[PDB]
């Protein structure tokens, strides 16, 4: 892809986080083939001496005693001399990968998790606004994790994001309302986070633990850690966290109708480990937030659609109360404009355009119609930034930043064209977006930016976006005009 | 008809179930005001001798010690010699009402509850039909409760209901697909179940335990048990369960947008107690089902709306591509009828009615219009059983079991009328619905029916119901016809 940021193979860095141990076994005899360099933390022997040994000569008796539930369930609690660990199995590169990390210490964790689930599944949840839904999600994740700061981050259409909601303990700074470049979470990270929806960085200053040997011998590259809970993340991102002053990080993918919509991101000022089962409990909260957001958005669409049909019916009542079409459309100007949330409309019904509300002048409308008659758009054309495609109205964002045009005739230049002004938007970037990274001379090592201080820009010349309900209303009104 | 079934004051029967104890306290000194007759085994004293005594001389110290979180949270777990008990606190009739029942004994209950929550909130759980959502809810509630039979029961428009999905042990009979009279769950029960969304009948054969005294002395009537977990239910319902062969019963209200949509009903062949904590975990599943159903229904409405707008746009194009109306609408008959999912349409424009698709004859249409012209409706009229409200077409259920009519003029008999045939429906009732109860002579004591065996009827002369999207499409087409 575009950036050098996009090229780092984050699933092939060959490192795990220091609080866990990884062992990968090969074949029907379960021979140890890859092992983390710290594995004496649970094995007792130098890990290199155990490569090639079958699982029964490698793992502690306590783990072997749980082998059947581990294999059949993929996850089991094991009590080791170091304490309670969660053992996790997955498959990668033709190997069975066993990961061990400290297990949840609170027996009541799941009881607590169900209580916070009740907040997000509550009878009629989000009846205060979808902002209230986002805030409850941040608050419940903060309550369940104990992280200092929890943020709801939504990706915009160009893959840059903004913090929509924040929950944090007193005295903490935050990022509420701030925008971050698309390169802060590059394309291969977004792809990984669509498939693996959770990631914990327990200690942002800890050094990674390498795997032994550094390649899977059959493949000649490091073991694929895509599905590994212990994977050590990109060094550039660890520097980014350090530049933010963050000691530990935990994020969850928000997958809404199958696409990566955003993240819940959590920051702690000191190292902090969250158990596997507690991370999975937080995942339930994020899935519930996605479902609540979907329910509310679809309900909003249904309500908007009903309003559009009601307007079409009110306009039909007004027609045939007497008078010509032009008289009725002028008398019912507010209803005609409300069909598409517009500030003006031009109707080309055979003669000069009938201008209702705020439109460009007759000459400019006539020129736009002659241009529209050449473009290929079936029945409807819409844009929220007319000036980028139609330079004659680029300076007229006061009345024509966006248009929605519908055809009223197969070949003839007969149209209804609704108009919208620009909506200026002042946004605060977390750091200068013109300098989204600090590469070294030669552009070969790359570092994150050092500053996240607010940097203000105002976006101009773009209207509110045309909504699905606006487009349907316009198609429905074509029949009254044809 | 508010019948005898509806008048039983089920919140004032003055009894609790035998597996718990109830105590109600009055005033700043928390004097014992009401106590269940079985309370001696947990009070060490015969309960009547403790009325009027302060809570410190009534309750064991183990209860009073968590009084604060009990008042704060409404529920705590208390460990007594007889075992672990759940204490529940609510307010009724100016009294503080304390209930004690056996506590959950499985340490992993909530862990199991989260796992079934994941199945029901899977990344788009119910990805091939809401029927799959209903089955998953039945299956997960059965897994969590251990009840022999779990059914999803939906209330229809007349408050009779039907079993839409079922999960049951092998060898059980069931009620899948069967319909039950509205009087099976009478009006005051439905009202109570909208406010208190869970109820357990742990032993359908056990006798009620009376409260002492039999009235709240200040009020002269029994304590209001509307919000009591231990409330003994209507004796007629206990007889109903007996006649069904059911030994224990647990139901949860499905509240979808503030309205009682249905129930999840659970039956066991023998007595069975489900802890309060486990019931509330099942409540999460039922709230999640309601949320999933709402999300899917709203998404379906949005999709159907888009199809109607597309059809209106396609008709407008067809109208502009040349020809008389009579020619275009005949040629586009499929699309015009699809606007409202109809099988025919009559247009009362200028001359004789224009009939497209399957309609009554011209004379029957002109008989129908004059009847419509005197009916009170703003711009649209619709019914799915024309024959009841308009007998002249009761014989034309082949083409006109339902109609959707819209006005095309303020004065004058000008309409568009879409027509639908009947959809015959063969339904199985659980018992003869003409004999929904067995009253004793004098009609003063009622008993439930004795048989739930399938009793088949075929419902005729009713069309499919007219959908919100059909009404919106009809309103949107009015503009094209005026
Ligand atoms: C409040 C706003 C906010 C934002 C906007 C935010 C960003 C964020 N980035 C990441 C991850 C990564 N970033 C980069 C690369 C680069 N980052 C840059 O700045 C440039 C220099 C660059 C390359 C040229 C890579 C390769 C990864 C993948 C790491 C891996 O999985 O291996 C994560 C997930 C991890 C986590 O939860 O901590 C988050 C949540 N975290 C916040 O709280
Ligand atoms: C598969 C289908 C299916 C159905 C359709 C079904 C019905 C059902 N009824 C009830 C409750 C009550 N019924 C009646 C009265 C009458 N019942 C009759 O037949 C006539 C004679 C009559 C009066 C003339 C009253 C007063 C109550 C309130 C009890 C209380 O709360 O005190 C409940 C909730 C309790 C529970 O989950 O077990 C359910 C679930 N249970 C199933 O499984």
């Amino acid at each position: 892809d575009l950036s050098q940021c996009d090229r780092e193979p984050i699933h092939l860095l060959g490192g795990i986080q220091s609080h866990g141990v990884l062992l990968a076994f090969r074949g029907p005899d379960r021979l140890l083939e890859v092992v983390s360099a710290n594995a004496q933390a649970l094995l007792g022997r130098p890990p290199e001496t155990l490569l090639g040994q079958p699982v029964g000569r490698v793992l502690p008796a306590e783990v072997l005693a749980q082998w059947e539930p581990l294999v059949a369930r993929g996850s089991v609690r094991v009590v080791l001399p170091a304490g309670a660990y969660r053992a996790l199995l997955h498959e990668s590169d033709g190997l069975t990968v066993l990961e061990l990390e400290p297990a949840e210490l609170q027996p009541g964790m799941e009881e607590t998790a169900l209580e916070v689930v009740r907040r997000l599944v509550s009878p009629l949840a989000g009846v205060k606004g979808t902002q209230a839904l986002l805030q409850t999600a941040a608050d419940t994740v903060r309550a369940l994790t104990g992280f200092d700061r929890v943020m709801v981050y939504r990706f915009d259409a160009d893959w840059h994001g903004e913090v929509l909601a924040e929950s944090k303990r007193g005295g903490m700074d935050g990022f509420l309302g701030m925008h971050f470049p698309a390169t802060d979470i590059p394309v291969q990270a977004r792809a990984l986070y669509t498939r693996n929806p959770l990631r914990l960085i327990a200690d942002a200053r800890a050094r990674p633990v390498p795997l032994l040997p550094p390649v899977v011998p059959a493949l000649g590259r490091p073991l694929d850690l895509s599905n590994s809970a212990l994977r050590s993340v990109s060094p550039v991102h660890l520097e980014y966290l350090r530049n933010m002053g963050v000691g530990a990080s935990f994020s969850l993918s928000l997958l809404k109708e199958g696409v990566l919509w955003g993240l819940i991101a959590c920051h702690h000022l000191e190292p902090l480990h969250i158990s596997h089962e507690r991370r999975r409990a937080c995942e339930v909260l994020t899935q519930l937030l996605a479902l609540q957001l979907s329910a509310e958005e679809r309900a909003a669409e249904a309500s908007e659609d009903a309003h559009r049909a009601a307007l079409l019916g009110q306009l039909a009542t007004a027609m045939g109360e007497g008078g010509t079409l032009e008289e009725v459309l002028e008398k019912e100007s507010e209803r005609v404009l409300a069909l598409t949330g517009a500030a003006g409309v031009a109707l080309l019904l055979g003669e000069e355009p009938l201008l209702v509300g705020c439109t460009p002048a007759q000459d400019e409308v006539e020129a736009l119609v002659a241009w529209l008659a050449t473009q290929p758009f079936q029945t409807s054309f819409h844009t929220d930034r007319l000036g980028t495609v139609y330079p004659p109205l680029a300076a007229r964002a006061d009345v024509a930043a966006g248009i929605l045009a519908v055809r009223l005739a197969p070949a003839a230049a007969r149209f209804a064209i609704w108009f919208r002004p620009e909506v200026a938007r002042t946004i605060s970037w977390a750091g200068n977006p013109r300098k989204p990274a600090e590469p070294e001379p030669g552009h070969q090592r790359l570092h994150p930016r050092g500053s996240f201080q607010a940097w203000e820009e105002t976006v101009r010349d773009t209207s509110l976006p045309w909504k699905r309900a606006d487009l349907g209303a316009a198609e429905g009104f074509r029949g009254a005009l044809v």
